[PDB]
């Protein structure tokens, strides 16, 4: 029923949002398998095997059986280390995305409530301006019963008439498309939403363009993402420059085999040489292993890295011209709106003055004819793009918000002065 | 020439549907490697080594060449086993894509069929108001040769008539660029396509509005779609689950092998010792393995499939909607042009008797041909709505089949009685 | 300041095109890492191990430590070589994708650079349009002053005019937004621009549109690139038919090693059966494979890469159609420029003799100043839509260029004296 009161219902399950949630959730989990490498492994495994010879190991075949614990861990390994700073990098930019999608929602909630309310103005307007049509049809009907005018005149107030009967539908139609769309974003119908007050709405001047321009630089989200990517590019650089370096891993164990000599020759070997033996091992080891070359791989991977990190660069620097531009189209549009508005607000006070003076004025003499109706299709058209300009101004003061990084629920708090008079989202 | 026509021959050469195919039969495919790992696997191999020792085993030498042929089979695995569900499901998840995309091309043909039809009323009416000026700069231009009328009327019809002629080109113009666009879609050009039949109509009431939601409901591909990724999400948490089991794998073996050796100090005392040994081996064995602690990895990965499912839930949830969002202004719209067909047929009528009875307002001086001037562009207006919203009302009734998700060839040979009149795509 | 000089600051600091290039000399570089494996891999290793034997094994412990130099070396591996010559593929067609946006650069700046122009001339005219309106303004309220008019004209005078006042703001914010559009892509602010001139301008027709396609069909870049995906997709075929085939290794390797019994058992007195070995080792040695079947997974995937490459046969179908349509599109384009040209210069001689036969019929007192106001507004409309035709004939040369493939830097300089007269971009 009020922008606010609407945002608060579309926040709390706005499936966008919420899918963006469980990225951003997913993304720190994947922290933990991230860290797994760097913690102990252990595995139970048993093996059981039956050969059988043949050939000078003719008549002795075997069959043996064995089960282990094995314990392994990764004492230094510079790769695994960098994975995980790699996950916490990459959890980093997700949270910031995901603060982004937030802003998102308030803009677009917003707009969608901003256009519902445009979309009730204009079918308003075509219907004051059908009656407004009518009026001079029905007055002309009368005129011509009696003499006085011919059908060229009744023709040319029917036609107008007919014309704006079809120009209603799609208006119409327009605002039940309006509801239809703010449903999705909210997830529930609004008979009635609260409507601009006139009384209590002024239009502020923004801070100078370039305060502005600076604070962007600190707090725009768009930007601080890029700046964190590059810093991933940056990082990985260093995972490809790991390749070079020594890696040493602790790996324990206990267990057991027994291996079983039965057969022709093996039915007694010598004096009991067949090894019919139970061994049973609980040993601790270590493994040292360093590259010296691999056909070029580390080193292509490592200009590969480099030039990915140039990528980064000039996006960053993308993100910033964009950043850069949208600080100051979205300034320019207030600086034109304001501009609108005080316009088209002199605009209507000067249409109302050839309604006041040439409409209510011409009951005797004077100009008949089209000059009749543009009297009022004038002071229309300039109520439609003063109240037009007027939500363009509102949506121009989040755009600029958002711009800037700081964009939340307060904002559209401070509005509540704005809106006040609930009006009905249904053609009545 | 008819539409179904024009869509039989665009069915079976459009390269974007039968890229999609292709992809529903790899996507198929794959279920077969996907199966593979739970199947046999066989292979030969052989090796050779020569080593020269030193040290305390310095003074010998080894020749070994071996040669082997390996079977290995798996026992059980789960994971193995999701890996085929998963494809399966895969592969079930493109067949819903592909279907989908079968309905676009029907939706796409449709609209770029309208618009070339569409591009041909602008034309032909731009065409019928372009000689409608014309004879009124005639009939003015030849009223001055007498001297009956300034000048300023001479040069006033020319300035009108010549913004004509400039609407001509680019309307001519947007006519072979519609064509264009219908070429690329089917493949071939086209010299006549059937129009509208402008008598025998076919304004129906859509079902009511709830039904369409309750059909939309179960039979939508979208939502479909969205359904069985959500139900693919919760297979992968299951896959996940799978790293905590044990396996069994079966290994059996044929394989021959042999040592000879050579060197200064190579025997040893009685015996004749270090002696070469002709190994053949038949060999058949078992693979028992259970992990137990991997440093938290698969309890991190089961954390992650569950958040990716929580992310496909709010993705379904978000496919509806969507659908809700579409069913209900496919409704309104359907609705709008029922209304609006009827409006404009009405304000036709209204426009039509402008010019009849005014047929006669510069046969005397009722109204200065000025008047009757830019009346003539009413007339064509009103006219121009009702081709304009005749067309939009048939594309707004595919698009509620597409809702309802049972768009077929059946929707497309109804409109053949729609269609019949034969007209120009190149006229002169 | 003129469109040749713009684009020099653009293109040499451009970062959409700048992370282009980083990704195509990435993607360069990445073939020392696809011809890596087929190079020698070199690496040292160290191995301790301590182990104790409970039960039969006897209460018999050891050390043991081993250090070795190894190189492996691919004797043959056909998928190995695939794998490079995939990878130069892939290089190649990220440097057409390179040659693709080294020609999206010229496209945008031109077209940025037009808007601003446009920007201006929009404005232009709309100003000079509010001092038309004015002028009649001026003379009604001294035609009032001494009472010759109704009040009545005074407000369609009025009315009208702040209505102009109003799109004069919108006007002049579509400039900045324009200037800010342009800096985005170029990096910098421009306070003058080189604009057209009306003498000294070009209309040359178009080349046959078959002899367009036929210079199309071979150096237009989308196709191009289409051709090296396809080609492209038949090199990953025999990729997926390498997994069949023979392979061989060989294997070298310098190292010692060195195992010592401690435990009761092996030291005391017998019975003289286990001691300890320092060995060293010269070794050189290959290893042969194949594969018999491996569950029917290489067929599947063969299977699956012969459908991917009627997906790539179907694409370039798809980008054939593209290219076909836009040659065509851009043809019928130039065409409807310059007869909306010719049309246009002949609308505005026919709106200037519509207010110069009329201008002269003021002087002297004949007609409606009404209808010299609604006269006025089409008397600048022609030149307001001449201009414009006039700028959009120049962007459809650069298109026919873009489908051609062959748009480079000189079709710039050929724009050079086409636009000579410097103008403001800030008007105050
Ligand atoms: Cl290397
Ligand atoms: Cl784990
Ligand atoms: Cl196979
Ligand atoms: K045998
Ligand atoms: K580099
Ligand atoms: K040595």
């Amino acid at each position: 029923e009020n922008l606010m009161q609407v945002y608060q219902q579309a926040r709390l399950s706005n499936p966008e949002l919420r899918k963006s949630a469980a990225d951003r959730d997913a993304a720190f989990e994947k922290i933990n398998e991230a860290r797994s490498p760097l913690l102990p492994q252990l595995g139970l495994g048993a093996d059981y095997t039956y050969s059988n010879g043949y050939r000078d190991a003719n008549g002795i075949n075997s069959n043996a059986t064995s089960a282990s614990l094995q314990l392994t861990q990764s004492i230094f390994d510079m790769s695994k280390w960098r994975a995980l700073t790699l996950q916490e990098k990459a959890a980093g930019i997700q949270d910031v995305t995901y603060q982004t999608d937030q802003q998102t929602l308030i803009l677009n909630t917003a707009t969608a409530y901003f256009n519902v309310l445009n979309a009730i103005d204009v079918l308003s307007y075509t219907q004051a301006q059908k009656e407004a049509i009518y009026r001079q049809l029905d007055q002309t009907t009368q005129r011509f019963n009696v003499g006085l005018v011919a059908i060229t005149d009744v023709q040319n107030a029917r036609a107008q008439y007919d014309t704006v009967l079809a120009n209603e539908l799609t208006a119409r139609n327009n605002l039940d498309n309006a509801v239809e769309q703010l449903r999705q974003i909210t997830g529930n119908y609004y008979p009635e939403l609260a409507a601009l007050n006139v009384e209590n709405f002024k239009t502020d001047k923004p801070q100078p363009v370039n305060a502005l321009l600076k604070e962007a630089e600190k707090r725009n989200l768009s930007l601080l993402q890029a700046r964190l990517s590059q810093d991933l590019a940056r990082e990985q650089i260093r995972q490809a420059q790991d390749g070079h370096l020594p890696t040493l891993d602790l790996t324990a164990s206990t267990g057991i085999s027994d291996t079983s000599y039965s057969g022709s020759k093996t039915r007694g070997a010598a004096g009991t040489q067949y090894d019919d033996s139970n061994m049973g091992q609980n040993k601790v080891g270590l493994s040292f292993s360093l590259p010296i070359y691999q056909g070029g791989m580390v080193n292509s991977q490592v200009k590969q890295a480099q030039y990915n990190f140039v990528g980064a660069s000039e996006q960053l620097e993308s993100a910033h011209r964009s950043v850069v531009q949208t600080v100051r189209s979205s300034f320019n549009n207030i600086n034109a709106s304001i501009s609108s508005i005080n316009a088209y607000k002199q605009a209507v006070v000067s249409a109302q003055s050839s309604l006041d003076a040439m409409e209510a004025g011409f009951s005797v003499g004077t100009e008949t004819i089209v000059d009749v109706l543009d009297a009022t299709t004038t002071l229309y058209n300039a109520k439609q793009e003063l109240a037009n300009a007027r939500y363009n101004y509102l949506i121009n003061q989040l755009n600029i918000k958002s711009a800037l990084g700081t964009l939340n629920e307060q904002d559209l708090l401070a509005l509540n002065n704005a809106l006040s008079k609930p009006v009905s989202t249904n053609p009545e």
